[PDB]
């Protein structure tokens, strides 16, 4: 979905001085000034921007009041017209230009830019200029602005007295160029001519699925036939053929009207291209379709034409394991054709019309009953085991099994088993190598994380770590593993650009910006930057935070859970869904000491910004720094020490002040 | 483990306002305020904390001593009771309360926290207001405090004159809430409802297995009784059927009180889930056990039962192994089952009562001997060679060797050979695929040891190191592997979080922080921040710690071996087993030069903590610093040079005079 703007206006417009404009804002800003535009006016690309686009700092001495209020009335309501007008230059070069103001519309029409292609026109004017010493000077600029014009644009029939060709010419051809440049500022999707059919669409799935079922049809039943000589059967077998001849012979029509992926770029819908292209490399598929066994040998490269796609039938798993199966079964089809073939042509010599003992088909008729008789030799084996029987032989030999019931006896078939054993070898060894790397591949999600338990109990067992340590980071690592298996957000967010990556991490942290009244009024801006240090810790029950010692250095939302904050042995805070604890940062600059143990009483979830990336960020937007502080109030500040006396003191000083 | 109270509480509370408080400091300083009292006293949870559990900051001008001094006297004596009182608000609001004071004990009983549930009173009690215009604006509050109280709450019979429905009907509930809403503050283990077992006990495990053994039995008997007709013993045979079915009917009872984990949690004890679970996934097995060929042909559906739990029998290793050749073993049954139906089909043709000279048991009858006669045919081989020869063919099917002395040859064994040679093929590939990534598995931890070998060797060979250095090399690599075998404490101690990771690394330095004088008066908080950065080296004999000219940068504790400290070539200490050394860097601020060299005798170990880690740990935690400072002292100061003088340079002075 591309916003292709700028590549309409060009293409169509043969070296123009477009100087497209803001129409919303007042005196109308200029927004873009073509390169053709920046020898036309003699200004570069840094004072024509944010001028008025309607030409006002081209102003002089010589400008005329006849149409600058109707330039003004023009651009005031939305309606393109062709005004005319006296400009002067940056070397104060007085020279008239075309103005063809039109306005530009959004998806819903809203008139958002103005289209002001200029024109220079000083050969079809008369000069006027103030500062001059000689009156040829004049004459001469005007062959000296007009030089392009006098080659292609208005010298279809050059003379003098003809100014009507000048005027009229292009008077109304904004209009006649409301198809030709004035295109729509929309979010466009990839658009063709009209009968185009795109390759990505949900339409060309179907035909391409329905190109697969008919390929592999035709290589079942192509051999069969061309092999195993049988009759039509007309209502069933020839209707069939026609129907899937036709097919394709649509498919191979409907081919010239597709979109082919460019070879350094995105889709190409010229039809010029997409015919040179199929010209030059795929009429063998057209050979085939169009119009005995030659014939059928050369309609089996439809099979390879159906393999040129395998790209998008195709991935890099259990579809490869199908096609490795679907191929092994045509290829022990295949080969059971050729050697029925073979076994067929050696058992009755007709030179002599008697039978090779030592053939194939002569010894499977010696041991299924069927013998072979002379009324000519009348018939053996019927149809129907011919097939079973040949389709056997080539299975045992492709598997390397071999029962060698059936073998290879007379001069000939030796010689068409040894080139078997090599292509089976060669298909066998391929599919070898295909299985182990896709079942390496598949299962190499499972082996890391048994590596990594079968290390971790290697190191425990080591070092004769206790039992509670033990099991706790046994289970902590099996805990990790159940919902984060295999995942790790660094190297994922490591791929992605700054853009996503930053969204992303807002997403992730959506349970402490939304239900938190801190991040209330905050920039995005400044959510997409506070987002990206929020880690996130998983506590287990029994873990502690914050020991009596460390040191207060991160901020912490707890989002799911509990906490328990104990000083000296005794509980003086519960933490749970929505309480933030922790030390002030930002009007403190002293690192504290954690004064209570923050021990987890069920599985929480914290997230956690550290002291310095949360200085950094407060740092830098001190607008939203002030309702930050304002607005989070924490529940458990673990820098401040509560002091306080537990009844056992104060029973034991009673005690103390009663003896004496 | 978890410690849920904060959730059992709520639960059975149905939006209340409880207001824990710690119950052994004096004056009850509350804990944790729900946010439903958040609404009911216009306080938020940052000035509740911290105040008395008996609510005396909602007081003022109108609270009677009838229940202050009585709500104290039941603080006192732990105890619970359900007083009345009259309190003020945040907005200036006096409302009555119903007071829910309630102990709750610890694991074992201690009184910890008091529940101090609220309840607004304002439209069952007589209105009292001193700084109001108008007698109605009471009259309004009553219906604007008590809002939810007026459609469920004590509307069952509304009328007026009824305030005995308002004061007995929850006098006593406190009691009556015992069970309800009185939880204990305990270390709760997951908690089921009576007759539940849980999928994790030590009971289960045994039923697992159990059906494991059944399941192998049934699918090895199962096919060969419905194959190879035989009769019934009775004694043996009919008495293991019908116990095995009453054994799989009572699993099948029992699987409606187990435990399924939850797809985004843990254990789920609910039985209406785990019955509608039931019900939408496994009756599929309930069908089976419950009532021939078809019947055995669905009870066959119990293997698929026993492998739907392939999850706790299983793991990544031996148990694959051992699991690919149980399966094979049992694939080489059924096809030898399906292959003497197959062939016992078509030996008799009883359309003319004749035997198939071209079927698999007529030949084989001919290479045994025994042949077939007529009496109807009466038997041929006995029926405990039926089962050898039929499972010897498919044995060499499946492991493609093809002996080819019993083939399939009429019609139909050439067609079932024909799939047999596809689903053998695909079990073949699936077995070496899994047994080559099993092998790397298991040998890729020696690999890495051999490749560091070899790349070490060629290293000092293609640099042509001097044979010392090289020897030496390569005794430090095989010594350091022959106790570290694999196990790198850097990634092991990566992988695991903040709180266990100090644990670990105080256990490793546990002969440096027990048996030392200095590691005595130190807090626990500090123990856990400097075994961090303790590292541990492993001297070999003739290695040098530090040379003459190093910069002394290092704490080092001797804590295995022995150490030789030699200067101008004499010795001058001989460290071991406890002795510290390195130079004093608190109070000196210099790097130094070692001015002797450190040099092993033994294998030694010991325990290094730099420099800038040491000063960073020690200008934190200025309490323990002291300590440090007054109870360390250096055996071997690697900084003060010590002069002397040898005797050999005392002898040549003595000559030296003596010459003059
Ligand atoms: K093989
Ligand atoms: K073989």
């Amino acid at each position: 979905p591309q916003n292709t703007f700028l590549e309409n206006i060009v293409r169509r417009s043969s070296e123009s001085s477009f100087l497209l404009g803001n129409a919303q804002i007042v005196d109308w800003p200029v927004v873009y000034s073509n390169d053709g535009f920046c020898k036309l006016s003699g200004y570069h690309r840094a004072d024509v921007m944010q001028k008025s686009s309607t030409c006002s700092f081209m102003y002089g001495e010589l400008t005329d009041k006849k149409t600058i209020e109707k330039v003004r009335q023009t651009f005031d309501n939305y309606e393109s017209n062709c005004f005319e007008v006296l400009l002067y230059k940056k070397n104060r070069t007085p020279v008239w230009f075309y103005m063809q103001i039109a306005p530009i519309r959004n998806e819903h029409e809203k008139v958002v830019l103005f289209l002001c292609t200029f024109k220079d026109i000083t050969l079809f004017k008369q000069p006027i200029e103030d500062d001059s010493t000689k009156g040829w000077t004049k004459f001469a600029r005007l062959t000296r602005a007009l030089t392009n014009s006098r080659s292609v644009l208005q010298q279809l029939t050059p003379m003098n007295k003809t100014e009507v060709v000048h005027k009229h010419s292009r008077l109304a051809e904004v209009l006649q160029l409301g198809s030709d440049i004035l295109p729509q500022y929309k979010q466009e999707a990839p658009k063709t001519p009209p009968h185009i059919i795109l390759h990505y669409c949900a339409f060309k799935t179907t035909w391409d699925w329905v190109i697969l079922i008919l390929t592999f049809y035709t290589a079942i039943m192509v051999p069969y036939n061309v092999s195993f000589k049988t009759k039509q059967n007309n209502i069933a077998w020839l209707v069939l053929d026609s129907v899937v001849d036709v097919i394709f012979l649509v498919d191979i029509v409907l081919n010239f009207h597709t979109t082919f992926v460019g070879p350094g770029g995105e889709v190409i819908s010229d039809p010029k291209l997409i015919r040179m292209n199929y010209l030059k490399t795929w009429f063998v598929i057209d050979l085939l379709s169009c119009l005995f066994s030659s014939l059928k040998v050369v309609r089996l490269l439809r099979l390879g034409r159906v393999a040129r796609k395998l790209d998008h039938y195709l991935e890099y798993g259990a579809a490869v394991l199908v096609l490795l199966v679907c191929v092994f079964g045509l290829v022990a089809h295949w080969l059971a054709c050729i050697w029925y073939s073979i076994g067929d042509y050696e058992v009755i010599d007709e030179v002599t019309n008697t039978i090779q003992i030592d053939s194939w088909l002569y010894q499977l008729a010696l041991s299924i009953g069927t013998p072979y008789r002379y009324n000519i030799w009348e018939g053996g084996p019927s149809k129907d085991s011919l097939y079973v029987s040949s389709l056997y032989f080539t299975m045992t030999s492709l598997t390397t099994i071999g029962f060698g019931n059936i073998a290879p006896t007379t001069d000939v078939e030796k010689m068409f088993s040894v080139a078997m054993m090599m292509v089976g070898s060669l298909l066998y060894a391929t599919i070898f190598g295909n299985v182990t790397t896709i079942f390496q591949q598949m299962y190499a999600n499972t082996n890391r994380y048994h590596e990594m338990l079968n290390n971790v109990r290697d190191f425990l067992k080591l070092y004769q770590v206790p039992k509670g340590l033990s099991e706790r980071v046994m289970d902590y690592i099996v805990s990790t593993w159940s919902m984060s298996k295999g995942i790790d957000t660094e190297k994922v967010l490591s791929i992605c650009p700054k853009d996503m990556r930053a969204d992303i991490c807002v997403h992730l942290n959506r349970k402490v910006f939304n239900e938190h009244p801190a991040f209330r009024l905050a920039s995005d801006g400044c959510l997409r930057a506070l987002a990206v240090e929020f880690q996130t810790i998983h506590c287990a029950p029994g873990d502690l935070i914050y020991h009596a010692g460390e040191s207060v250095d991160a901020l912490c939302f707890v989002v799911s859970g509990s906490l328990e904050v104990i000083q000296d042995d005794e509980v003086v805070a519960i933490l749970g869904k929505g309480d933030v604890f922790g030390d002030i940062f930002w009007k403190e600059t002293t690192l504290a000491h954690a004064c209570a143990n923050v021990r987890a009483l069920t599985y929480c979830d914290l997230h956690i910004i550290k002291r310095e990336a949360l200085l950094k960020v407060l740092d830098f937007y001190t607008a939203f720094a002030n309702s930050f502080s304002r607005n989070l109030t924490l529940t458990c500040n673990l820098r401040k020490r509560i002091i306080f006396r537990k009844i056992s003191d104060v029973k034991k000083e009673e005690e103390e002040r009663l003896r004496q």
